């Protein structure tokens, strides 16, 4: 049987473009050490986790991220943050949590925007879904606290591959290699930060004193997820994207620098569509469009770079200055300069890139909650009667 519409986002994938740093050779000689490989490989993506090995695509009890997924591949009141309009007739459907936090998708038949509703085959990755007319749904008054909607807060370290290791990174360049990819997933509603992901090309011994430092913070202890090549990487952010599903997602300059990279990626260099990535299955929105806009179906991006330069003003807004303007927290910076000769000395110098990664995001979740962005949009959203992401991305 299968799904009735089809799922277009990768649920399996046998071979794929493998392009990774030769430096992590490490068992090779010194000559062959410069520069990436660049070939077709034909096996299963993986991903290495404490010494335990998976197949990215894999979905069981073992996963190495968390996942809020019913449906992996067709395999088996609410609060409403987010619209979408599709032809089957023009639908609409509702997304959204309920109390318990289960996903839910409402598709309303028969036309021809943030808040709590009552109602009075599945097109999407929810837990549950229903087919009704505009009639079967009510405002629900007396409810106003946001249920347990996830925010992922993310940042990629980029490394420039060509003849000058210092050269801005261009995604186009297949040799320009997304490194590392921080993913710090936090509850909405308590502000509790649930997961530190760390995705890493080749090996990445996170230190002692971070480890610590984080466990003295009362933080989740990080999870590093390694790979041997690019595309198993991004694959597999991406597949914590579709899975996890994060219903808002923040970063600083994440619009106009990470997304645009990691989509153009994934986009020339690998063939891959990304029109299931979103809350949708398949034919959904997901796209980059220049600054930058993006609209990505099912998910509220909010950019911290935009929100603060909006909010406070600074002689530099790069992250270190607003960390230490508006956090008081003086960060230590990890140099570009530095990354190359760091990712070329071993596993332990690739986990302080990655600390520095981390502790990134962990700021931009700082800033997220002091100004509590999503809490402004949607009022706005409410008051003009338009959807969230029209609220951020249209004028
Ligand atoms: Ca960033
Ligand atoms: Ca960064």
């Amino acid at each position: 049987t299968g799904p009735t519409q089809r799922h277009t986002y990768y649920s399996e994938c046998d071979e794929f473009r493998f392009i990774a740093p030769r430096v992590l050779d490490e068992d090779a000689p010194p000559e062959k050490r410069a520069g990436v490989h660049d070939g077709h490989l034909k096996r299963a993506p993986k991903v290495y986790c404490g010494g335990d090995e998976r197949d990215v695509l894999r979905v069981g009890s073992g996963g190495f991220w968390p996942r809020r997924s019913r449906l992996w591949g067709g395999v088996d009141v609410f609060h409403v943050y987010d619209i979408l309009e599709n032809v089957e007739g023009t639908v609409i459907t509702l997304l959204g949590l309920t109390p318990e936090g289960h996903r839910v998708a409402v598709h309303v038949y028969g036309t021809r925007t943030f808040g709590w509703y009552r109602l009075k085959a599945f097109g999407t990755s929810s837990d549950v879904e229903f087919n009704c007319t505009a009639d079967n749904l009510a405002i629900e008054g007396g409810m106003s606290d946001l249920p347990a909607y996830k925010l992922m807060c993310f940042d990629i370290e980029c490394k420039a591959g060509g003849e000058d290791e210092l050269a801005f990174p261009v995604a186009g360049h297949p040799e320009d290699l997304v490194i590392q990819i921080s993913c710090l997933l936090y509850d909405l509603s308590t502000t509790a930060l649930e997961h530190v992901l760390l995705f890493s090309l080749g090996s990445c011994d996170l230190p002692e004193s971070h480890l610590n430092e984080l466990a003295a913070r009362g933080l989740p202890t990080p999870v590093v997820l390694e790979f041997d090549s690019e595309f198993e990487m991004l694959l597999a952010f991406m597949t914590l994207v579709k899975q996890y599903g994060p219903e808002f997602v923040t970063g600083y300059n994440i619009i106009n620098f990470d997304w645009p990279f990691l989509l153009a990626k994934l986009t020339d260099i690998y063939k891959v569509p990304l029109d299931g990535y979103g809350r949708m299955n398949g034919r959904g929105v997901f796209r980059v469009w220049d600054r930058s806009k993006i609209k990505v179906n099912g998910m509220v991006n909010i950019d911290m770079y935009g929100i603060i330069t909006d909010k406070i003003k600074l002689s530099s807004y790069k992250l270190n200055a607003v960390a230490e303007a508006v956090l008081k927290d003086k960060k230590k910076d990890l140099s570009y300069r530095d990354i190359p000769a760091y990712y070329a000395a071993g596993p332990a110098q690739r986990g302080v890139i990655g600390e520095y990664c981390i502790q990134d995001s962990l700021l931009v979740g700082q800033l997220f909650f002091k100004f509590l962005p999503h809490l402004e949009l949607s009022a706005v959203a409410r008051l003009a009667g338009i959807n969230i992401t029209r609220t951020i991305y249209d004028g």
